[PDB]
């Protein structure tokens, strides 16, 4: 943002920047603009990026007061300029020239193109892809639910498939704490872990979306300068200070605290799309 004044009327100025990225949706947009004296400069670079198409377009303007310079003759020829030329519209008198080009790149893809993907059977608990099946090693093997030793954090019972590949789409994990005595105690709730089939709109890939649901954990209150232990020994701070000073120190208490966890999406590939070709287009102008 500036100002222009006297003296061939100062620079006017001002850019505009714009990013914003979703993948495979990638927009970019950038815009220049300079006013000067009696001339004025516009630039504008676009570059859109998606599933469906790709846009590459820039173009220049440019405006000078060069009417002096069309005011010219040429003794060589014995002509004028206008008159050599035989052109009188900006150049007989000489006018504010302009000079515009535009480079316009396009090309046409097709979002779902030529795409493999890996096949997938969604059932309610569970996906199933039947992968390779191989005889050579045990078909299945089951996964008992275990108690970690010291913690209530339960495991929640799966079965693993070797002929095929399947996956258990919600996976429940029990809630859990810290036993301490008057320190912080985190108390962790429950929280369902999901793994999710997905098609994004941002992206033409098909994707299956492990996904953590937020959680909110509970930090347990605790005493502070009153009296202090931590499960080996413990120390009264007031007695300490009053066995110095005969004073007693105040007494601070951090109440329990709620931390949030923010919820988390991992995507890995379920099968590759490659655009077909539908048409390319390239246009160049230059207009004087």
């Amino acid at each position: 943002a500036s100002q222009p004044s006297s003296f061939h009327d100062f620079p006017d100025l001002g850019q505009e920047v714009a990013l914003n990225a979703n993948t495979k949706n990638q927009k970019i947009r950038w815009k220049n603009e300079v006013r000067i004296h009696s001339g004025s400069f516009q630039s504008q670079v676009e570059l859109s990026n998606d599933q469906e198409k790709a846009h590459l377009d820039i173009a220049g303007s440019l405006e000078g007061h060069l009417r002096f310079l069309k005011n010219i003759i040429l003794p060589v020829y014995d002509k004028s300029l206008w008159d050599f030329l035989k052109l009188d519209v900006t150049t007989s008198i000489g006018r504010r020239q302009h000079l515009r080009v535009s480079t316009a790149f396009v090309y046409t893809k097709n979002p779902n193109g030529y795409s493999f993907s890996i096949p997938v059977k969604v059932l309610a608990d569970k996906f199933i892809i039947p992968g390779l099946k191989l005889n050579d090693l045990n078909s299945v093997l089951v996964m008992p639910t275990f108690h970690v030793p010291f913690t209530d954090l339960q495991v929640p019972s799966c079965k693993l498939d070797f002929r095929e590949i399947q996956i258990y789409k919600k996976l429940r994990t029990s809630s859990f704490a810290l036993n301490l005595p008057t320190l912080p105690e985190v108390k962790f709730p429950e929280v369902d872990v999901l793994t999710k089939y997905s098609q994004p709109e941002d992206s033409l890939i098909p994707f299956f979306e492990i996904t953590v649901p937020e959680s909110q954990l509970t930090v347990s209150q605790f005493t502070l300068p009153k009296s202090v232990s931590d499960g080996i020994a413990a120390l009264d701070l007031n007695a300490v200070a009053n066995k110095i000073a005969d004073f007693e120190l105040p007494t601070i208490i951090v109440p329990e605290q709620t931390i949030e966890i923010p919820s988390i999406k991992f995507s890995v590939p379920a099968g590759i799309v490659i655009p077909s070709f539908q048409a390319l287009t390239a246009r160049f102008e230059v207009d004087s």
